[PDB]
């Protein structure tokens, strides 16, 4: 379709995630496959990478994407700060495209929790937040623009493989031990080893919030326990969190779809129904750690009174396919089937792909997934948008 809008394309990442300096060069856009940014600049589709805290609350995440875009210091909110115990200030940017305060917009295209994340920093742009608002009045502190409301820059959010409703993986006895083993295995995709203490950062948490770095002689195995008993893990202010199907619904309750802004969702699975139970199993392909350490979780975790019932079963390794299409759990949001026609202020489902968590953005190899061919589509759609 013809190009109606020259808003730059943002890539956001999930809970585990990197800037394009980071880990020697390996594009968690792209993996092994190569480089999605160099894919759409070269094609004339300006696109650019965000690096948040890949472990971090979205609310933190959104508050560190508006300053890494618009340039700033991240500014957490003197409320949240205290309620939740860190830092209300974090790294400063200089600002990837600060013509957004004078009216430039984006294309924010996420993978995983950076559906959610992109959708928070809609609605705090738009609502901001009362209690914060309210704070810096009673205790004569500054606020952020950000909590102000009446901001707005984001043209449309498309989310691919989205935890909207959270994932079942949560729930998992050892879900602790068995998330920093996907950590690992996403390290060693990356030609990465956890058992050695690098002297430079390699990946960088950016838990400047919580006071936490990886130290002098500490190896990857060794801070990721240590993380695993720090706030960023045993908190409400989480990735963690807010990844559980009581974190999504919680969230879904407050962030909304805004009136101003395309969604489109991307659903992904990678599973068979089984014949003696209706359970799901991984496909011949899927990344090893989902197939042996994930999949089989997640296609047999019921809850009848939570609702998790056959729906939530087929998954791409990582997430419940059914949670992938847009917020219902918790939402007034709606979910409309893509019919040719992207509409304004509502989740135009763009169908399910046979794909996996990690092949979708290239971390997994599947020569059968044209992965060029699906975000080149994408952003020619994205130019398309009337706005
Ligand atoms: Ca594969
Ligand atoms: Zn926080």
């Amino acid at each position: 379709s013809l190009r109606a809008n020259d808003a730059p394309i943002v890539l956001l990442h999930g809970f585990t995630g990197w800037g394009r300096e980071e880990m020697f060069g390996f594009k968690y856009w792209g993996g092994v496959r190569g480089d999605i940014e160099q894919w759409l600049n070269e094609n004339g589709y300006r696109t650019y990478t965000l690096a948040v805290g890949p472990l971090s609350s979205n609310w933190d995440r959104a508050c560190e994407a508006y300053a890494q875009l618009v340039g700033g210091t991240v500014d957490y909110g003197a409320a949240h700060a205290a309620k939740h115990g860190h830092a209300r200030f974090g790294r400063t940017y200089p600002g990837l495209l600060p013509e957004l305060k004078r009216g430039g917009r984006i294309h924010i295209i996420a993978h995983s929790q950076g559906g959610q994340n992109a959708r928070m920093l809609v609605s705090l742009l738009e609502n901001g937040s009362q209690e914060e608002r309210e704070y810096a009045k009673a205790h004569n502190v500054s606020l952020s623009p950000l909590f102000e409301g009446g901001h707005h820059f984001v043209l449309s959010v498309t989310t691919i493989a989205t935890p909207h409703d959270g994932t079942t993986l949560v729930n998992m006895v050892d879900f602790t031990d068995r998330f920093f083993d996907l950590q690992k295995a996403v390290l060693e995709a990356a030609a990465v080893a956890s058992n050695v203490p690098y002297t430079s950062q390699v990946y960088d948490f950016k838990l400047d919030q919580w006071g936490l770095r990886r130290q002098p002689g500490e190896s990857f195995d060794h801070y990721f326990d240590r993380l695993k008993r720090s706030p960023v893990w045993t908190s409400t202010d989480t990735a963690r969190y807010d990844l559980s199907v009581s974190g999504a619904l919680k969230l879904n309750q407050w962030v909304q779809a805004s009136p101003n802004t395309y969604y489109l969702s991307f659903s992904t699975e990678r599973t068979y129904r089984g014949a003696l139970t209706g359970n799901h199993y991984p496909e011949l392909g899927m990344n090893a750690f989902s197939a042996v350490v994930c999949a089989p979780f997640l296609g047999s975790y019921r809850e009848p009174t939570l609702g998790i019932d056959d729906r939530w079963l087929e998954n791409d390794g990582i997430v419940n396919t059914v949670s992938m299409n847009g917020p219902k759990r918790g939402s007034s949001d709606r979910i409309v089937p893509y019919d040719g026609t992207l509409k304004k202020g509502v989740w135009n489902d763009m169908g399910t792909y046979n794909v996996d968590h990690l092949e979708i953005i290239g971390v997994d190899p599947n020569p059968s997934f044209d992965i060029r061919a699906f975000y080149l589509r994408l952003a020619e759609q994205l130019a398309s948008l009337r706005p």
